[PDB]
Parts: C-alpha cells; structure tokens; sequence
C-alpha cells in the first residue's frame, strides 16, 4: 500500500499472539513496544531520544507480524509513549520512502 | 527517489543559506534541528519525545530546501540527537511510505 503523512503512518502488528498498532518509524534503528509479554531471554539496553535516555528490554530474533507479513527481528520493550516500528523490521517487508 | 531503509535516510537540506543534512523521519510529526542561524525572534514550544518533554524554539514559515526542492513550514530548534525533518515538511514534497 502507499501511505501518506497527513497523519501518523500507523499500522497493525501482531506480537505474542496479540493484535496491536504501531507508528511506522523511520527515525529509529530498532523497534520499541509498550510493555508486552514475550518469548525468552532479553538483554538490558539504553536507548537515547528526545527527552534523554530510557531503559529497555532487548528481545532478540522475535517473530512479529507487521501489516500481516512475517518478520523476525529485534524488538525493544520499555516505557514508550507509543509503539514504534524501526528500520530494522521495515526493511524486511520492503518498506521504502517514496518521493 | 525510492529510498531503502538499510541506512539512516539522511538527505541534504538548506536553511538560511546553510547546507546541512537531516533524517527523513516518519516517526516525528515536527521538524527539529539542532542549531540554525535564523536571524531573530523564536517562539517557546514543548514537544514530547520518547524520553520526556523538552523546550524547543518554534520558527514559523521557514523557507527550507530539501534535495533542491523548496518548501515552507515550521522548523523547531531543539535537543535532538540527530537533525530530523518530520511529516509537516515531508508532505510538502509529496513523500510517501511504500511497501
Ligand atoms: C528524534 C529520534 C531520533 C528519537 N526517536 C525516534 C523518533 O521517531 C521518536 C519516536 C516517537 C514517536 C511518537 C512518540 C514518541 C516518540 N519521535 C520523536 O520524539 O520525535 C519528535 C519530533 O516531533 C515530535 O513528534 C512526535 C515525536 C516528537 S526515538 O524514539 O528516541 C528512538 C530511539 C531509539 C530507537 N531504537 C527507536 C526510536
């Protein structure tokens, strides 16, 4: 599909068997989500943004459905005001910026 | 331009006759630049990012030039890790997300 940006590019995702929505974010290297329930082991990570640093759980190689296509990639889990799909997953469903 | 997201989608941008470069960010509604030499008065603004809320200087109706393409809008100045051009400006180039 071809999304414009007169409003937040928000789309459905499925994570942990659960239906959700997230902002398709080209700003960040990695994906972040609202506290959720997930597979296995995570690493501590510190991301930085606007408003300083925030502590996240790094779940590695996780299965997620974005817009209905399967992707396995890194999901960061932490206190994000909103769910954010990073470049890391966007490139696997052939997302590209068009202008 | 169809641009893939393996890298940061950094493009060239011109303000005040200053060449710099900025992230084509679809996760930011607003355009946020670290410093500019714009000549005078700015307006006090608050945006929230992922790590909290920050003071930033709002400039109305700035002529800016992205990839040669001259467009006009509101250019904040703020504590951003990376120059970010958000959707308010990306719509004026008719830029879209695509997959
Ligand atoms: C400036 C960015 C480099 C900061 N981030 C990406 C950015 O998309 C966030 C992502 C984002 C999206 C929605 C809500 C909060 C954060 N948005 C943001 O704060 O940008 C600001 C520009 O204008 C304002 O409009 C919305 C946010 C403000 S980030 O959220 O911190 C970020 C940091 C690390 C990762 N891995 C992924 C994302």
């Amino acid at each position: 599909p071809q999304i414009t940006l007169w409003k937040r590019p928000i789309v459905t995702i499925k994570i942990g068997g659960q239906l959700k929505e997230a902002l398709l974010n080209t700003g960040a290297d990695d994906t972040v989500l609202e506290e959720v329930n997930l597979p296995g082991r995570w690493k501590p990570k510190l991301i930085g943004g606007i408003g300083g640093f925030v502590k996240v759980r790094q779940y590695d190689q996780v299965p997620i459905e974005i817009c209905g296509h399967k992707v396995i990639g890194t999901v960061l889990v932490g206190p994000t005001p909103t769910n954010v799909i990073g470049r890391n997953l966007m490139t696997q469903i052939g997302c590209t910026l068009n202008f």
